[PDB]
């Protein structure tokens, strides 16, 4: 385990009047400054500096000035001026202000870092003033963000303060004259104060609020600072931009704020939406379509289909800009939705036909015909779904429950093509697969439902259940499985149940409401045997009663807003996928919105046109 | 897609020292006005005027004064006395004031419509003062109410100002010298400020109050201004009143505000509840029946059981006066409801004797004349049903929830007489009419149900679910024939199932209860088609429990006090309809209430009398 950062009871660890260690962590923790005056000749006459081994924490690194920095009195501390003068005045080739932890836990971290957290604005100016680097970064495991404990800031003493709510310090570190920080500056996961701000976010109303008022402080700053530099385009190592990282995250709270942003004044130029005109109920804005149209690879509508795990996915895509955009691209495309359901039911109804009148093992002719065709159909749809599977590749298994009927229409095309091979080879078993390939084929058909808002919003509501069906097989096959073994060893005896899977199935009757208790007067245990079956009723009819009640629960613990939300997203998927085109045929993609100068930095954009009709806000505006 | 209102980033399409439209709208923009000293001279000198193609937006016709009044700093811009003195000095023969739009999207817009939306009183002054006629009509596309981006206020300035609650705009427009509004003045569908107002209301909290502050307010100002117009009985091109229109709509609060308004002072006369003693908790009053009373035709009552299509219906009956009327209305009809019932119960009898023992194919006697008295029964139902339909054409199929006993009596009435018609063609086939008949016959006696109040909100509780029963067995049904097919086909080799509609049969008793798995040990896939009827249960009890739980959610989101308001609408449209009397003989409708004098304008009134006990409402009055 790693050590404390600081602790009043345990001491640091090991692994002319003398001056150790423990005498000059005393004397720095007290903040005593008079009680330092032999250290400079103790280190002297020993050719020793404050940077050596000797004098710091053995397993950390961590030096005499961060000691000093954990032990603030009213923030300050009258050791640091004298300590740091002795440092200069040793003839140390390294500068002790700039010492780093070297733990593999605290790795990086530095006396202004500990400054800066312990919210004291004079130990800020004393060691910057002092030459302290304000782009040391602190790297370490506690550091960065995982689960556990850990606090991710960034890693730069700029990104520290502003996750911390402390604009006193932002603007000195910016401002200053000795070293002025970089608002540019990167950690090892290239997120910059920007970035490090959306990964501090939580969805929270109070969190949201710091966020979003210090993104806009630092990217107003920003403006004044260097104003040559674009903010929100630099990207993350992961090839993220901030509002990108928004995305992938989930976090809806900065993602709306950052899309939604609109500014007058001076500050216009940082906006992403222009309100055009406005007459009673009714707002016309343009919004930029930077980074969120589909024109371009990596954007905030493929992040959000494709690349997001968070539960708040469906919230995002009904947003403005993106629930008009996908709405005017789903209108242009739902007339190629059409047209695929409309070939699924054609290949679907030849399989059917094909199926149901075929001999046992010009009619011939056409029977033929419609093998060929079913046969090709498979290999059409098992060429779009490996295309699919492989086109996805870098973020398979993100959301089986978005993804599912991929899987099935794979699986109906290899069973599909499987069965026809097996039709060539004459053998008996193509029958069964051809079967069971259009018992898929038809189940498959309830894709298509999302199309309509009438059928899309219903089965939304619905298709709740199909998690929880697992979870009850899977515990109540071991329950079939004792029994099962249980009534075959019971009715070996004479005076029904021959074998494991025979008994498995009436027990399983049984379970879905086709059980037949009677006297088995054959067998020499019979009472025994109507025990057994009495409490393996009895015992699913609890486990039945459980599920049924578990289920109900989280149905009363439910929110009916949801549905129209989560439609929407599937048809965002369907409207990103389609507008590929197919496997055998790409297709032009068109760019949205149209090309508009906003204002001079010539500030020209591809803006959106929004137009809402809110009564109730508008309303709230009236004398 | 029509053009923005106004953009500062789009500009206006195109479809001595010059002055072009781009210098004009610039200057007229920013609102300086010694920069337009050119235009006169270049106008002159050219023959050209501020009105033509040239100086307009190409697509929509907007002007130079609509783009200045579109630009208003704070409240103001010098440049529109400038522009409209120009236009004088011009010796145009059209009027710049009076120009509007000509687009498909804006037609008839006009400066005055902006001023009044901007809220300057200012530039409406300096309009109305300079010529503006305030009778323009906005009655373009974007002006008319649909779905999607519009909105409604009328089409008339005056409308505008009191939907966007200006009262100095109000009041300025109806009193000035130059052009006074008119009160009385129509849009293109025969709204008057009045309707125009029912119209924009949305039974909210707040759009409510405003709504009602603003009729008041005018029907007040009205008194004044144009005493003797009733301007409450000026219908729309609908020939509906502004009561009648707040009822047609379903705006129950401006419905119930009008309905029960009551005033002291000068304004008596503006009122509909007369106040006529109190005694402890005991309230009575006169209500005002001009309108509401069935007696006249389209009156609010036939609106709301009839014409009216919003889910308030309901809501909407038990306020008074309506409540009490209604009950007086079915105090006197309920002996003729009963009657009714009493026949139809004994014309069921006879029909269920003459199906019960009747031969295979003086008792002979009684069963011919069974027959001709349910043939007869049969014919009298059909006609009636036939004139109820005639009836109610222009509104057939409002609301099947409430009109499906209409149907089913239709129904029940085809198939007697179709049965007797078959009866006397001796084919066989009369038989299975004659019993569905008799089924029906039987159904449709619940009907009647709606006579006591006992069984009248129990039944209305209860009859929730016969619209879940379609979407079931709709998305059921195509379970059914991919898993039929593929028995049908599965089960042909032999080492059951024979047809589509016999497999069929057997996979709709597993879903009702009545299942039966077991190996088919008599064909060679046994083990296959016992994992496709598993599958089958699995899945269709799936479907079942997901059916349950989105029902039941609807069950825990819901408001039991719905049911005895349901009720009270079903009494009054059997009220309603039965004080016609019967298609072979019209009914006398005599009016209610009395006819009294309320004051003088002689003000003389059919009053309808109400007294309630309102024991909390007095309470709050007390000390
Ligand atoms: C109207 C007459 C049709 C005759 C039958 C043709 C074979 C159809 C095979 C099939 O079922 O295709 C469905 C497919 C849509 O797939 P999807 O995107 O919904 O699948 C995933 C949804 N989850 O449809 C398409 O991709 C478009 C149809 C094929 C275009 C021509 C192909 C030419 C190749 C050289
Ligand atoms: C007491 C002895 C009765 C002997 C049987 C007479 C035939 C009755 C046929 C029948 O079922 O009539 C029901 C009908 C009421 O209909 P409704 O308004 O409830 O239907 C719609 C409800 N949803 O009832 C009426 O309209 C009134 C009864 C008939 C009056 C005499 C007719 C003379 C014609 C020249
Ligand atoms: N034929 C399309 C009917 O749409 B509906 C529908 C039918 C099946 C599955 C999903 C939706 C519908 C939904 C609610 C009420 C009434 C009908
Ligand atoms: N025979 C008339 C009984 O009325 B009730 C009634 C019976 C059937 C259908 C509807 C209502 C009733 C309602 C609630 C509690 C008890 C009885």
């Amino acid at each position: 385990e790693p050590p404390p950062m600081e602790s009043p009871f345990q001491r640091e660890d090991r692994n002319p009047d003398r001056f150790d260690r423990d005498r000059l962590f005393s004397v720095v923790s007290r903040g005593v400054p008079e009680e330092l005056t032999g250290l400079l000749e103790y280190l002297r006459w020993n050719s020793k500096y404050l940077t050596d081994s000797a004098y710091t924490e053995g397993s950390t690194g961590k030096t005499c000035l961060m000691k000093a920095v954990l032990n603030l009195q009213d923030g300050v501390n009258a050791c640091i001026m004298p300590l740091l003068q002795i440092d200069k005045d040793s003839g140390n080739p390294k500068l002790l202000v700039n010492a780093q932890c070297t733990d593999e836990f605290y790795q990086g971290h530095s006396a202004l870092h500990i400054a800066i957290e312990k919210r004291s604005l004079q130990c800020v100016k004393l060691l910057v003033e002092n030459g302290a680097d304000v782009h040391l970064r602190a790297c370490g495991r506690f550091f960065q963000k995982h689960q556990g404990t850990c606090f991710y800031f960034g890693e730069l003493p700029l990104s520290l303060a502003a996750c911390t709510k402390q604009w006193d310090v932002v603007t000195y570190l910016l401002e200053n004259p000795h070293q002025p920080a970089s608002l540019e500056a990167t950690d090892s996961l290239g997120n910059t104060v920007l970035h490090a701000l959306v990964m501090i976010a939580d969805n929270s109303p109070e969190n949201s609020a710091l966020v979003i008022h210090m993104y806009d402080g630092l990217l107003q700053m920003g403006a004044r600072l260097c104003p040559t530099v674009q903010l929100e385009e630099i990207s993350n190592h992961q090839g993220l931009t901030p509002l990108k990282l928004a995305a992938k995250e989930g976090k809806i709270e900065i993602f709306r704020h950052i899309l939604q942003r609109e500014f007058s004044g001076p500050y216009q130029p940082l906006s992403r939406k222009f309100t055009e005109w406005c007459y009673g109920p009714v707002r016309v804005s343009l919004y930029d379509l930077s980074s969120v149209d589909s024109w371009e690879k990596n954007s905030v509508l493929e992040i959000i289909a494709f690349h997001c795990k968070s539960p708040n996915r469906h919230r995002m895509v009904v947003l403005e800009p993106l629930n008009k955009l996908l709405q005017e691209k789903w209108d242009r495309l739902v007339s190629r939705f059409f047209f695929n359901f409309a070939c699924y039911l054609v290949y679907m109804f030849i399989f059917t036909v094909v199926a149901y009148h075929q001999p046992s093992l010009f009619g011939e002719s056409m029977l033929l015909l419609g093998h060929i065709l079913i046969l090709l159909g498979g290999i059409y749809l098992l060429l779009g779904q490996l295309w699919y599977f492989w086109r996805r590749r870098l973020f398979i298994w993100i959301s089986f429950m978005d993804s599912y009927f991929e899987i099935l229409f794979l699986l109906q095309a290899l069973l599909t093509v499987l069965s026809q091979v097996l039709r060539f080879m004459e053998t008996e078993w193509y029958l069964p697969l051809l079967v069971l390939s259009l018992v898929l084929g038809w189940l498959n058909l309830l894709y298509y439902t999302r199309g309509f808002q009438h059928t899309g919003i219903y089965s939304v509501m619905i298709q709740v259940i199909l998690r929880d069906l697992l979870r009850f097989l899977l515990v109540y096959l071991v329950f079939l499985f004792g029994f099962a073994v249980a009534l075959v060893s019971l009715s070996r005896e004479a005076r029904p149940y021959r074998s494991i899977l025979d008994a498995s199935l009436e027990l399983f009757k049984f379970t879905i409401g086709m059980g037949e208790l009677a006297f088995q007067e054959q067998l020499r245990f019979r009472g025994v045997v109507l025990l057994l079956l009495l409490a393996y009723v009895l015992l699913t009819y609890v486990l039945l009663l459980n599920m049924l009640i578990a289920l109900m629960s989280e149905t009363v613990n439910h929110v009916a807003d949801n549905s129209w939300s989560i439609w929407k997203l599937q048809k965002a998927i369907s409207v990103l996928e389609m507008e590929n085109g197919y496997w055998w045929c790409r297709r032009k993609k068109h760019r949205e919105g149209r090309l508009l100068k906003v204002g001079t930095r010539p500030d020209e954009r591809w803006c959106f046109r929004v137009e809402e009709v809110n009564w109730a806000a508008w309303e709230k505006t009236l004398p």
